[PDB]
């Protein structure tokens, strides 16, 4: 709870919106608020039956198919004129996390089964598998590979009807920031850096004044 605990939880759930809308996954549930209120203390266990289930989707093979774009520029919805590492960051992690996961699409299938997420302790398992792919994020563009790996699960929420861990991992994604995983990231300047890096399309423009 320092100052960027809460802005770079927001851009977490902005791209996750934007890969679900070729998946067909419906938001409103998130926007609702009904599993974790009192549907399930810690998490639900009657998901978990056997191990033959959560690793297959009939809507994990939707990004390169339904028209693929190559980095054209995403950045032109203009989000960074609101300034702060959270809603600018928006578009940010958008032509950088949005297009990162469009090109190879998905090539995860035994991935729901590989860290297993149902019950309350899924954290801990999650930060383990993706540990091993975490062994370079030292970049800018390295650390988005951590975003978009928790983000093909979210396809896996409607199809074994657990629409309580759609809504929780995107929350630990952020926190794990918060944590112990911000020594560059703190160094440079926040989210707010890779903003006017990454997608300085909308950083181009040198805006017009609003302000004033």
């Amino acid at each position: 709870g320092h100052s960027m605990s809460q802005s770079n939880r927001e851009l977490v759930v902005d791209f996750l919106s934007y890969k679900l809308s070729q998946k067909g996954y419906s938001w409103s549930q998130f926007s609702d608020v009904e599993e974790n209120r009192t549907e399930a203390p810690e998490g639900t266990e009657s998901e978990m039956e056997t191990p033959s289930a959560i690793n297959g989707n009939p809507s994990w093979h939707l990004a390169d198919e339904p028209a693929v774009n190559g980095a054209t520029g995403h950045s032109s919805s203009l989000d960074a004129r609101e300034v702060i590492p959270m809603a600018a960051v928006k578009q940010a992690l958008r032509e950088a996390g949005d297009e990162f996961e469009l090109r190879y699409r998905r090539a995860f299938s035994d991935l729901t089964s590989q860290l297993h997420i149902t019950p309350g302790t899924a954290y801990q398992s999650f930060e383990q598998v993706v540990n091993e792919l975490f062994r370079d994020g030292v970049n800018w563009g390295r650390i988005v590979a951590f975003f978009s790996f928790g983000g093909a699960l979210c396809v896996e929420s409607v199809d074994k009807e657990m629409q309580v861990l759609v809504s929780r991992i995107a929350a630990w994604m952020a926190t794990y920031l918060n944590d112990h995983l911000e020594p560059w990231i703190q160094e440079n300047g926040g989210w707010d850096t890779f903003v006017e890096l990454y997608g300085n399309n909308a950083a181009a423009e040198s805006r017009k004044g609003q302000e004033r």
